[PDB]
């Protein structure tokens, strides 16, 4: 198990230049520990090989004495938990990130107390809703807070090594949160993961790049954007739809092939989804860049 949400720090001006962070030799700071009776577990959200995230009610985790619903990562009857854990208590709130609330590490098994999303990931939310067509608007708005999610985590140094609709979530207002869900599935009976040795690749989410030289920056999660954008705009189609991954697929992609203009697109914002694939990480858009264009086509 390992979130795919991680800190990184460039050591040059080329893309490959720059390790990721290991929070394991840090200190959890304590301010987080939250009291693991004051959890009332409700239902399953999601559970995969690892763990689970499981919904629950927590009392006074708020700046309130107020109960309110909050999402909890555990794992199957440690230390990656712990330095996810670590990790998220140094990125700081975005409203478009999932925010860390708390934790229980002392007394019991491992519990990352989150912000809970009532209606489940946004690819879900989007193929329920195909046949309610929710508006153009909201898939803009989608778009947009994503860009501004992105955008927070590029300035807090950080890249995600599997952006996709899977791994943002939804709540009241409308409002997406970027997260990393892995925990809540099952990467076996997921597809769109392909086996290789000790990883599970969302490879038609990759940038050439992650492909063919295992680099992941947030230029790579320009191009993973784009491949979003697609799912938004077609309302939750399978990206590359009817295209198998084999090595033609990898060919593919080395040769520049693009996917269509989606049904709900408009060719302003199927521009953005072709920049943000250009071969040449250098030639795509930066996310502040993206975040104007989509305030703008908002």
């Amino acid at each position: 198990y390992e979130s795919q949400l991680q800190m990184v720090q460039v050591t040059g001006s080329s893309d490959n230049e720059y390790f990721y962070v290991d929070f394991r030799e840090y200190e959890y700071d304590l301010k987080w520990e939250f009291p693991r009776e004051n959890l009332e577990f409700g239902k399953v959200l999601g559970s995969g090989a690892f763990g689970k995230v499981m919904n629950a009610t927590a009392y006074g985790i708020s700046k309130t004495g107020v109960s309110i619903q909050v999402a909890v990562k555990m794992l199957k009857e440690r230390e990656a938990l712990m330095s996810e854990l670590k990790m998220m208590t140094q990125l700081g709130s975005h409203e478009n990130i999932v925010n860390l609330l708390g934790a229980c590490t002392l007394s019991g098994p491992i519990y990352l107390i989150f912000e809970y999303c009532c209606y489940g990931d946004l690819l879900n939310y989007l193929r329920s809703k195909r046949e309610k067509f929710l508006t153009f608007e909201d898939l803009l708005c989608f778009a947009y807070q994503v860009a501004k999610g992105m955008e927070f985590l590029e300035f807090k140094s950080c890249v995600h090594r599997d952006l996709a609709a899977r791994n943002v979530l939804v709540t009241h207002g409308k409002v997406v949160k970027i997260c990393d869900f892995g925990l809540a599935r099952d990467i076996m009976s997921d597809s769109n993961y392909v086996v290789r040795g000790n990883a599970r690749l969302p490879v038609k989410w990759m940038a050439p790049e992650s492909l063919f030289e295992g680099i992941y920056t947030i230029k790579s999660d320009v191009w993973s954007y784009g491949i979003l954008l697609w799912e938004i705009f077609s309302l939750g189609v399978n990206p590359y739809p009817g295209i198998p991954v084999d090595a033609n697929f990898y060919k593919l992609i080395q040769n520049g092939f693009k996917m269509d203009q989606p049904f709900y697109a408009t060719e302003e914002i199927y521009i953005i989804m072709q920049s943000c694939w250009a071969f040449d990480s250098r030639k795509r858009p930066s996310f502040p860049n993206l975040t104007s264009f989509l305030g703008c086509q908002l």
